[PDB]
């Protein structure tokens, strides 16, 4: 488990949730 398994998506909370 990283922090909530599954933490950054891949493109969104992936690229970091797009620049907030």
């Amino acid at each position: 488990w990283l922090r909530r398994i599954g933490k950054g998506v891949k493109i969104i909370g992936g690229a970091a949730l797009d620049h907030l």
